[PDB]
């Protein structure tokens, strides 16, 4: 373990890191990181608990955020960290026993319009064929997803034949059927959010389309 003033000041870097599409982050739940922050004498007035062994923060401990319960907000339920503190904390503490990382990536965000943003929560995709709609399967994608990355998902999912030929409808408002037709739009261009329905259609044998 580094010492607290070493600690303190390469978290405190790192948690700036500029945000780059394709790096790794970590989570680390924010009742662990709290403990660490009077441990270190983050953010404290009077330091009155660092170097406290009653603010010891034990091994890593993520538990509280677990799959990821919803909702978790950031820098209130948890907060991130780039590959490098998160090894360095893990050096220093070890992770608890019987867990594993909780890993994302950075991706674009937005509407056309986009800038980067750790993707802690994959987008859901409720996910039917036209002809049985009943049968909703869900699945999570990136933001970073185009269109027509989806529908060959989509395709494999239900196993249709590479001869049939497909297209892509999502329910707007929960109600109208909308075409998916521009096929390089990622999900968030088409504005798709978690929990929309998506269509898959088949043409027919005879050449005409269902819908």
């Amino acid at each position: 373990a580094a010492d607290l003033d070493t600690q303190r000041s390469d978290i405190a870097t790192l948690l700036k890191t500029s945000l780059r599409k394709g790096d790794t982050w970590y989570l680390v739940d924010s009742r662990w990181f709290k403990q660490w922050k009077k441990y270190v004498g983050f953010d404290s007035w009077d330091k009155y608990q660092m170097g406290d062994q009653n603010v010891y923060p034990g091994p890593i401990d993520n538990s509280g955020l677990l799959s990821l319960k919803e909702h978790l907000i950031d820098e209130l339920d948890y907060i991130l960290l780039p590959t490098e503190g998160w090894n360095k904390l893990v050096s220093w503490y070890t992770l608890m026993e019987g867990q594993e990382p909780i890993a994302r990536k950075v991706v674009e965000q937005g509407m056309f319009v986009k800038h980067c943003k750790v993707e802690v929560y994959l987008t859901e995709l409720k996910l039917c064929e036209n002809g049985n709609m009943n049968n909703v399967v869900t699945r999570r994608f990136s933001k970073a997803d185009t269109i027509d990355t989806i529908e060959k998902e989509i395709r494999k999912i239900f196993s249709i034949p590479d001869e049939k030929e497909t297209r892509l409808w999502n329910k707007y408002m929960s109600n109208t059927f909308e075409p998916l037709n521009k096929p390089d739009s990622t999900i968030q261009d088409a504005g798709l959010y978690q929990g929309q329905v998506l269509v898959i259609e088949q043409k027919n044998e005879d050449g005409t389309w269902p819908r």
